[PDB]
């Protein structure tokens, strides 16, 4: 293990950078090469694949998203393509590979081992989804749930007092973690996700049951997954007069600086990837898995609900 | 269990009136009758029970601090003092009895249990420190941690550019961890923490060796367990020349809005707390150990650095 390159892939999320940063430095301690490849995949195609110091990544820990940057590639799918992205990597001499990105990135990071033995591949899970597998949180979750109490927080300093409620359309892709910590945080009446049965009749029996009987505003936290706020407030018209603030949250989720556990679970995964790499180890995604670092492969990741959780914020409300 | 009291002690941390707001509503939930005491333990000398509902936790969540409030009562050390807080405990048919707090906090709830078998007690952590046995984290310790990577990320920004050093000093108690992981997020090139050996010719050596060579400022994060922030100062201007901004961050620490990990990591341990008293168990504080919720006795509490994350803070600095 005498080259490694490193990217990033698919969403930007809080902590991408410190994990480069941790890579790099980690590398170069380590007396390694390391390449920047940039605009995720789409650079390993183009030859954006520029080698790295450690000045390359002072000033970044606190930088949300990423330096290189990240692009979608859906011509990623391919042998053909791929084809062409390894040999740019071969041609270098670069036996490792680490991927900074959700669990469709990773699928790109297996294939390469499973295309190319010469090159070593690790995934490090830069998502705020806490969709992946082998890891109890992702990179940028604990960003993007204080993204979510604060942006919160100003809606209701922001806000007429007329408003009674507040439907809230919180990021995950398939998975309602983030909605329902976030519901949690700032104390949501009703949490909407993906992996309980919603009752819109019981939510809006609840709003009309509880505010006309004074209580300033209800909100409602809703995971994108589960369906729209629009559609939410939409299906709520059904039952009770109610359209008070349909705040669509979005992309500012993925922004912004990465918070302490994002940085140091980003810089020890960072890591990790790199002594893995020394290790000779291949086709893993590492982690954090009952407060313990683990790597597992992308076998296991590719064949998390607490119902408890979210019974819990049910209690809490009412 | 038809009768809960709640107490918060010591110095108080960011999540304590999350995890009030949890026992609260869980406990009425479960049809019991819940008696806030004001003042720590001195309130519970001074007859300060009063009983809550509801209401009386609605738009806490966020808050810092503690609404009942906290206190030093250094005679609950003693017997025959405790005997009068037992008292008013057992005149008002309170069996069960929740203390949020530290260590400290925690003997004084082993206290009454050993002293009274008419009382259950259960304990949260509710501290800063990270000190507690039985859990990874304490409920303050992700809040304090961002508060440090923020004020120092301020020093930064309202600095002189002339200033190449900043000598920081971070809060625990005997616990290196808040410096260790604060020290990591804003990528310091000196640690100093309790448990390591504190070498203060190598850490002067490093800032003439780097600065100097072009770094615009190092910073140096230091436990205040293992010395002042000016005795760092002191004891660098030994070696070299360095006196350039000696902040001492203090009780802000303690301050602000708790972050989302310790609202949710309250309300869990919060509910727990009021599982545990109607399971009929007693003297054990309450946490999450290896991603799990978990009871651990006073016993085997009174009776975790992890020096490999601490080699990585100085491998990602040079
Ligand atoms: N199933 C797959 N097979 C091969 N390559 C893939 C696959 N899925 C994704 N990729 C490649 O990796 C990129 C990642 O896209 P995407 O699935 O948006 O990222 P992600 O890593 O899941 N992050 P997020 O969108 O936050 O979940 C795609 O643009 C492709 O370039
Ligand atoms: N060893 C002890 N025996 C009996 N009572 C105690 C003991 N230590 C503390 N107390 C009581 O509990 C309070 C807690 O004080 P302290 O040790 O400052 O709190 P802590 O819970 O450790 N929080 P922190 O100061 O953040 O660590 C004291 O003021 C006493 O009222």
């Amino acid at each position: 293990m005498k080259k490694i390159a490193v990217l990033t892939s698919g969403g930007d999320s809080p902590g991408m950078n410190a994990a480069v940063r941790a890579v790099v430095r980690t590398a170069i301690y380590n007396e390694i090469e390391v390449y920047g490849v940039y605009h995720g995949y789409q650079g390993l195609l183009n030859d954006d694949i520029h080698k790295l110091e450690l000045g390359s990544v002072g000033d970044t820990i606190q930088r949300g998203g990423t330096f290189l940057y990240s692009a979608r590639c859906p011509e990623f799918k391919e042998q053909e393509v791929r084809k062409v992205a390894i040999e740019n990597l071969r041609k270098r001499g670069i036996e490792g590979l680490v991927v900074i990105g959700g669990d469709g990135s990773y699928r790109g990071a297996q294939r390469i081992s499973e295309e190319c033995k010469e090159i070593q591949t690790i995934g490090i899970p830069g998502t705020i989804d806490n969709d992946i597998n082998g890891t109890d949180f992702t990179i940028g979750f604990d960003t993007a749930l204080n993204t979510i109490i604060g942006l919160v927080d100003k809606i209701r300093d922001t806000a007429s007092s007329h408003a009674r409620t507040f439907i809230i359309e919180a990021m995950g892709r398939d998975c309602g973690d983030l909605a329902l910590w976030a519901g949690l945080s700032v104390g949501a009446e009703t949490i909407v996700v993906p992996e309980v049965k919603t009752d819109i009749k019981e939510i809006a029996d609840k709003i009309e049951q509880g505010i006309k009987r004074g209580k300033k505003h209800s909100i409602v936290l809703v995971a994108e997954g589960c369906m729209t706020a629009q559609d939410c407030q939409k299906e709520l018209s059904q039952y009770i007069n109610v359209d008070n603030r349909v705040s669509v949250l979005g992309h500012v989720q993925r922004g912004g600086s990465p918070t302490g556990a994002d940085r140091v679970l980003a810089s020890r995964l960072g890591g990790y990837a790199v002594d893995l790499l020394m290790q000779g180890e291949t086709a893993k995604g590492v982690g954090i898995k009952n407060n313990k670092i683990v790597a597992t492969s992308f076998d296991e990741i590719f064949d998390k609900f607490d119902y408890s959780l979210y019974e819990l914020a049910n209690k809490l409300s009412i």
